[PDB]
């Protein structure tokens, strides 16, 4: 029941305004309570209007970096926030960036539950069923001199390996974390987020220890917002090479930003 700082992140590249209802996030953090009775907001709607997609990614990347730095700065006469409760609905690559930018502070991540119409941002009570766990596929071939490794998350849908190969444009190893039943309501319990984090850590450790020629990571994520944040949080600047982050722009994947270039 300690104090926490609520961070709301909301936006979209274009189209309908995306907003997080702060009353629902406040309900989700109970029994904890919001520092200053409020939230910090990073809004990523209506950036670079009419200027094209690349201008959006530029403006939004700089805004995420500047706002994360501001969020972690000491206010006058106070300490910096010690715990973030993050409620995010935003483009996947920007949430990877966000997770990397707040990786030095303790965080609680949350999922907007579609289908759970009350306590929408609250994690579900209960236990996961068999359709709710993960499968992890790793390369059949030895690392060798391959310089490129893809980390694929097939949670909201199945990622097509051929589209990944076309987007990466290099011979590569692939590691895949796949929902047993992919879909938009797969992620419901906090234990699933913990499971995902642990499986990703094992993959990153394997690449760091055994795939030492790998000079580029390629993150292809079909996953809910907190999973994208957790992917970003799991990167370690000096242990991992640059991580290229892709968006799904029908019918293909496109590289949109790089963590630790």
């Amino acid at each position: 029941s300690d104090k926490t700082t609520i961070l709301i992140v909301q936006g979209a590249v274009s189209g309908k305004r995306v907003e997080v209802e702060p009353e629902q996030a406040r309900k989700a953090i109970k029994p904890r309570w919001p520092a200053n009775d409020g939230e910090t907001l990073i809004d990523l709607n209506d950036l670079a209007i009419g200027e094209g997609r690349a201008a959006y990614w530029e403006v939004a990347t700089e805004k995420i970096k500047a706002e994360a730095k501001q969020l972690l700065r000491r206010p006058a006469g106070q300490q910096p926030p010690q715990h973030l409760s993050i409620f995010a609905l935003a483009p996947i690559p920007l949430l990877v960036l966000l997770g990397a930018e707040v990786n030095r502070v303790d965080v609680d991540l949350f999922q907007k539950h579609r289908g759970k119409s009350a306590d929408t941002w609250c994690w579900d009570e209960g236990e996961p069923d068999a359709d709710d766990d993960l499968k992890v596929f790793v390369p059949a071939e030895l690392p060798g001199e391959i310089e490129d490794a893809a980390i694929i998350v097939s949670m909201t849908s199945i990622v097509d390996r051929k589209a990944v190969a076309s987007a990466i444009g290099h011979p590569h190893h692939a590691f895949e974390i796949k929902a047993r039943k992919p879909g938009p309501t797969f992620l419901k319990y906090r234990s699933q987020l913990t499971s995902f984090s642990n499986e990703l850590y094992t993959i990153l450790t394997t690449i760091r220890d055994d795939f030492r020629r790998v000079k580029r990571l390629h993150l292809i994520l079909a996953c809910p917002a907190p999973i994208a944040v957790e992917v970003g949080r799991s990167l370690i600047e000096k242990a991992d090479p640059e991580a290229h982050v892709y968006e799904y722009l029908s019918p293909s994947y496109r590289r949109v930003l790089t963590i630790n270039p």
